[PDB]
């Protein structure tokens, strides 16, 4: 797919040349990525703006996934 799994080009958990996870980490930035690994689905990734769902993560992806009320 693309080519550049983070954003930050100074991230050591990501190669700056490939921008991919040099090392065997399947993450390098992002708000479900804890020790650059996946953390767990259901992970609070962000906050509810107003008050019905937390933000939980997918647990196989780095990025959270949007699961308040909006979408």
């Amino acid at each position: 797919g693309k080519e550049c799994d983070c954003s930050s080009p100074e991230n050591p958990c990501c190669d700056a040349a490939t921008c991919k996870l040099r090392p065997g980490a399947q993450c390098g930035e992002g708000l479900c990525c804890e020790q650059c690994k996946f953390s767990r689905a259901g992970k609070i990734c962000r906050i509810a703006r107003g008050d019905w769902n937390d933000d939980r993560c997918t647990g196989q992806s780095a990025d959270c996934p949007r699961n308040g009320l909006y979408g």
